[PDB]
């Protein structure tokens, strides 16, 4: 284009016209999406703040010459390999004095962005950096997957040995090379290309080539073995620092597989994550079954599949909810979790009340509802939810929340029904879209995997607090959910509370209920260091539900024997109903001990706030001392700890115990120190 | 019965005969069950053997005044809960000497095997004593889940306040309780039973109940916290020590939870495993759409699952397979696996060798195959296979065996394609029997996962070395395998690699292959510190197969230089094929580093025996370093210990290394304790 106001960066630099040329952001210019998207991340907080330019920094990181990464400035599309990575320091409105991360991603220009072993080493590499400061690793996936070639220089001088010289199409017996072959390849130090057994036929020497090795580095397996090493990188990445992936142009095979291995992903629409593209899968069909990688690997697949958590419009609209997810994160591993309190103060009652006789979407209760007569405020902070995996197993609600400025993350159960369509998939004739109906309150195969899937992004990386607003009849028991194992992804739950290392909140909701199936994989006992149970008063549980529970205890007989209190069986059905009924109360959940609170949902925002805020700082206490006196159970420890407290201090008041502990944390310090003595030499 | 040779056991103690009448082995005799399952296992090792009574003992565990187990010997049926135990000492073939484990087990004829609160702490104090111990806990599950009950003392005096004495159909307002009726409760002691309100109404004061408690123990959630316990317990326990259930009657709720969260189980037939019995569902779906429960969890929806590893025609068979099973795991936790050589000596050739163009069982190549011509062995010792999860995804094939005696789990592929039947269920009238075909040499979600659970299951608690004859294409790219995460179940894969604890074999079979997909879950580099890769002569690798390659890089055009070499595209076609198979070698993988040897098919035996060997013999001595040292890593570690070796010693060589450090056990572990002095002070 002639005559533009300013420079053509798409000229200077035609790389960056080759990836909009296959519809993806040039990867240098995912630095300025950052920009872009933190800026925002500042307006949206706070209009005001006078923002300058050093409030974001990004410095690209490559390799010195021993293989170390460093930090450089240089004309974009400088690059020797298809991989790129910046360190990116940004204040935000969490961490007004910055944090940091790294962003790795395949430059769709570079040979495809294809995996070669030199990509492959340089983003483990960037990883194991990231991994190392305990800072997020973001990868941008824009890739064609392994890199793959032949040893060109053995192209223009294979020779083949056939049955006849006569007629070809009787075959060959091996191809070789000539002398004068073994000495073009010998002119160019390329020996090792080949692997061949000289053996003399009647005519000339002839060298048979047993093995084709290539002088070029990237041909075959040495691109498998580099895949294999980003994979278990990245699968150790998500244990360790918070990872996340934005697949923003096709992501494929070792692409696909770093997509889901970091776990948490936005997809930008029309951007597929494949194994194997469809011209290939119509070869191995035989007929024409698919038109576009889209059929299977796109939104709808993936996105319903879960292994999206989110889908972006574009590009920069997944920026933007990387920058959003990542506001609910420590800057770094084991750093606390960022406490950002806005406008909704925790000082209130909670709007928003179910009914029992009255249809409701879970996502008032936490983030509050919008009415005509105003705004109707739920459990959380408004505006503070930020759910995820929207598109998978609505069954049940996840996402990140704060509460009164503490971020956590927060599981709801859906109580609609859901229309869950399955497409037909056009690789099978007599195949035709199906509809399943899942029944609100019930855990299925997708909603228990959905269940454990968020636990475990909660803790690992993220190493957020939890809510469960749990409120579950149980597990689908019929044929086909049975068959579908819903009971390995029920049991993936309770692995995943025994692996919680954040404090953890079970609280049973104003209309909820739990039961003999449910009850059982969330119980405080499963991790009692980090597990608390609260039902509310006007909540229910028990074994079965009352229908249940007379249909098997107070049978037709007794129900007549009751008939001497006063044809009528409806209404002395109703009876026996409300006396089991009368069972299933938080008043007996409380003489049993199995909850640690019954409470009123009005009230919950004001109490839980202080519940968490008072363990937030238990817990770090605990932590000070599992690095001290070390040999001591939890028991003891969160003893001594509390014996520090003053002696009029209610252990029992949160808000006391918090507020002494915030007034008094360097002097805690200097009890610790001075605890070191405790040196068991 | 009159007249019997002997005693009538099943009068001498009705409760045998109830159990009976349940179709299951009454609880106190499994212990005789085990003696007899572990006789049959000496005959079937040595014939000859005497064995005397003592090579068998069993003493029933109890809880002591203090709560904690203590051994007894009493009338079987004299357990005052629904949960009983034994510690169990025999003698083996893998340990003459005698090992121990524990078994657990519900007592049907106890309140029909409910779980009560007891019976959960008790099962929970059980798992604890094995887990200190180290020693494998056996489950036999035989119950109806979480026990039920309502305040009996509360149904014959609850009084209700209807509407209008006239007209009870009208409706009522609250039940209550008369002065009488209180009174009748504090003659008992049981005014806790309930929570009232006193209020007087026109005529007398009447106590309105607000909550029922009942003073009997057991009726609801406090059965749910215990239901909850142990599933933590079991969970954890299944990372600790070797974990198995048999299910020998019904096994409900929270029963159905515990089979899965031991992992390991094997169904006898006809022995439902369920969350909600068949009655409960109709009445969720109107209508009468199941007939029994084995519909929902019989061994065609469990074992065809995967939830059961293994199907038993009685309970006898159950328990033979157990035993069967821990023939191949360490007596306890850490401690060597169980060498057990028998016949088939380690120093042979492997005979079954597959065929290009010949269809084959993997299951041939492992255990060997029995021909007119006699027996042709196979890589492992003859009738060593013990084959796990056979019900669920064939096309992959797990189970135990051993190599020259050393135990190790073993994962193999299934070449032939799988026909998967899919059951239609009752409860969807449009729903159709269906077919699934899974194509050989290809992971599909159920394939993927059974891959990744055999790894866990032989990592955790099994603590086994792994062989992986890896042989897959890749992973099945289609819509429907896509859409059913087909990536998540291999990432998996990755994860079970990246815990594996023991030497782990990657093996690519005298046929087989790894592409592009396939390879990236199996790398060495995925786990170095226990991974070694090692590919036949005959096998082959390369990102894509021969026919993909040519249709990317050896294109139509350059198909036509090559015409100058000598209507003949057929012939040439075939030219390209070669020309690019010829990359996918052996030798180019080891040329390129890859893999740590190429191999020669029937000589595998003796060269992965004494490679096994070796390592199991470093590996030793070099968590032995780990517990001294300590800061320090592997490469520091296994380079410290070979600098032991005598200097003539050829690290390389596995048979001399594993042969020296055998006949210097103790002179290494001199140098060990005084290496000791390196107590950094
Ligand atoms: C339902 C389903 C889905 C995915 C599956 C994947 C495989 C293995 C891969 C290995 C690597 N591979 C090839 O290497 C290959 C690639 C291409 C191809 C490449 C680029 C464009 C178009 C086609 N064409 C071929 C034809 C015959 C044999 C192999 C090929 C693809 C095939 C096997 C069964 C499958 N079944
Ligand atoms: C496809 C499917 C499969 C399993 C499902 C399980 C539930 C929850 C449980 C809670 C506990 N429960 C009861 O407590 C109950 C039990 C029995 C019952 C008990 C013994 C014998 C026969 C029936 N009858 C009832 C009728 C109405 C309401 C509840 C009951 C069973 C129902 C919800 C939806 C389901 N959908």
């Amino acid at each position: 284009p002639i005559a533009t106001p300013y420079p053509v960066k798409e000229w200077l630099q035609p790389k960056r016209y080759k990836a909009h040329l296959m519809g993806t952001t040039y990867v240098y210019d995912f630095p300025e999406l950052f920009r872009q998207a933190s800026s925002s991340q500042w307006k949206n907080f706070s209009a005001d703040v006078k923002l300058t330019d050093d409030f974001f920094i990004s410095n690209e990181l490559i390799e010195d010459e021993n293989g170390e990464l460093t930090e450089v400035e240089r004309e974009p599309g400088a690059n020797a390999i298809g991989m790129v990575a910046f360190k990116i320091t940004v204040k935000t409105p969490e961490y007004p004095r910055g944090r940091q991360f790294v962003v790795v991603a395949n430059d769709i220009t570079f040979k495809i962005g294809s995996f070669g072993p030199q990509e492959d080493e340089f983003f483990n590499k960037v990883t194991e950096y990231a991994r190392k400061r305990g800072i997020p690793r973001i990868y941008l996936a824009a890739n064609s997957g392994a890199r793959i070639g032949m040893a060109e220089e053995i192209v223009p001088l294979f020779q083949v040995a056939w049955n006849d010289a006569a007629n070809p199409d009787k075959g060959f017996q091996y191809l070789y090379l000539t002398s004068e072959g073994m000495e073009t390849l010998k002119k160019f130090d390329k020996e090792n290309s080949v692997l061949t057994e000289r053996t003399v036929i009647n005519g000339e020497e002839r060298f048979v080539i047993k093995t084709i090795i290539g002088s070029e580095d990237g041909l075959g397996v040495e691109c498998l073995r580099g895949s294999g090493l980003i994979a278990g990188a990245t699968s150790r990445a998500y244990h360790d620092i918070f990872t996340i992936t934005l697949v923003t142009c096709r992501s494929v095979g070792i692409g696909a597989y770093l997509v889901r291995l970091g776990q948490r992903a936005i997809q930008v629409e029309g951007q597929p994550i494949i194994l194997t593209g469809a011209p290939a899968i119509n070869k191995m069909l035989g007929r024409e079954v698919y038109t576009s990688n889209l059929q299977l690997g796109g939104t709808q697949i993936m996105y319903n599949n879960g292994v999206s958590h989110l889908t972006a419009v574009d590009d920069l609209a997944g920026v933007e909810k990387i920058v959003e997810w990542m506001s609910y994160v420590p800057a770094k591993r084991n750093m606390p979790v960022p406490i950002l309190e806005t406008k909704d103060t925790w000082d209130r009652p909670v709007d928003f009340t179910p009914t029992n006789d009255e249809t409701y979407d879970v996502r008032w209760m936490i983030e509050g509802r919008e009415t005509e007569s105003g705004f109707e405020y739920g459990l959380f902070d408004k505006g503070s939810f930020f759910e995820t995996l929207s598109g998978w197993a609505k069954g049940v609600v996840v996402g990140r929340a704060r509460l009164g400025g503490i971020p956590l993350g927060v599981i709801g159960v859906e109580t609609r029904t859901v229309e869950n369509l399955i497409p037909a998939d056009p690789a099978n004739p007599n195949s035709a879209e199906t509809l399943i109906q899942e029944p609100g309150q019930v855990w299925h195969p997708n909603s228990a995997f959905k269940t454990a899937q968020a636990i475990n992004d909660f803790n690992n990386g993220e190493q957020l607090p939890m809510m469960i607003l749990a409120n579950w009849r149980g597990f689908s028991g019929g044929q086909r959910d049975m068959f579908n194992e819903v009971l390995k992804y029920g049991s993936f739950i309770v692995d995943a509370l025994v692996d919680y290392k954040q404090p953890i909140i079970i609280y049973i909701p104003p209309t909820g209920e739990l039961r003999g199936g449910s009850w059982v994989v969330v119980d405080p006992t499963i991790n009692a260091d980090q597990m608390e149970m609260y039902a509310d008063v006007n909540a229910r549980a028990g074994v079965l539900e009352p229908q249940g529970m007379v249909g098997i205890k107070f049978r037709r007989e007794k129900l007549l024997d009751t008939m001497n209190r006063l044809e009528l069986l409806p209404i002395y059905g109703q009876i026996s109903l409300q006396f089991a009924d009368l069972h299933d109360r938080s008043s007996r959940m409380v003489a049993k001990g199995v909850i640690s609170k019954e409470l009123e949902w009005t009230e919950a925002r004001r109490f839980f706030f202080w519940r968490l805020r008072r363990r937030l700082n238990e817990e770090y206490l605990i932590k000070r001392l599992s690095h001290q006196v070390g040999e001591a159970s939890r028991l003891e420890k969160i003893a001594r700890i509390r014996s520090w407290y003053p002696a009029s201090v209610d252990h029992e008041d949160d808000r006391q115990v918090a507020t002494w502990i915030e007034e008094n944390y360097k002097t805690l310090d200097d009890k610790l120190k001075g605890l070191k003595l405790e040196s068991f030499a």
